[PDB]
């Protein structure tokens, strides 16, 4: 996690944070609305499976500096999110978790 | 295959269906284009970008090059445009993405 670019975040963003093993342990309400899912169907499940990426992408491929993935989060309700993955790291460099920031393509700024 | 693509909050974004017709466009893309939403939605992305002769949808998947476009008349804006595909679990395309980078962008 050398640059902060992939943790640039806005208040309308969906946030997912996982444990050491990539299982969702934090998910904010916006992420649940983007995903059309319930917190109970999310907590403890694998982030990459919930994001429908488990067969094209694995945790090992989340690098120190990642770019973004454009995802169709809800085809049933026309939502494109640019998705920024990143590792969480303690004081000596070791991965303790993972982050997904879900940016609505149509999100606004000032 | 998942395309990884560089994006910034200030970039214009255009999203299209399988036919390449614009369905989603953020406010920044409309500012860069200098065009109104209702003249953009449902029109061909490559027409709105004036590439219609020099680029084709079929080239997007396999292409890696980004292109330099002059975008706004009596505003004269230069953008770097990156093309990629939207692909779901199956592995089959649901549309296409245009990312518009202002060249003076930091
Ligand atoms: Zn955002
Ligand atoms: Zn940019």
């Amino acid at each position: 996690k050398r640059r902060l670019d992939s943790v640039i975040t806005h208040m309308s963003d969906g946030i997912i944070a996982t444990d050491r093993r990539g299982r969702i342990r934090i998910v904010n309400d916006m992420a649940l609305k983007m995903l059309g899912m319930a917190k109970e169907d999310i907590i403890g499940y694998y982030m990459l499976s919930v994001l429908s990426l488990e067969d094209e992408f694995k945790l090992e491929e989340i690098q120190e500096n990642n770019d973004s993935f454009l995802l169709d989060l809800n085809e049933e309700e026309g939502l494109i999110a640019r998705v920024n993955f990143s590792t969480i790291v303690q004081e000596t460099g070791f991965v303790t978790g993972y982050i997904a920031v879900l940016h609505d393509v149509t999100e606004q700024q000032v």
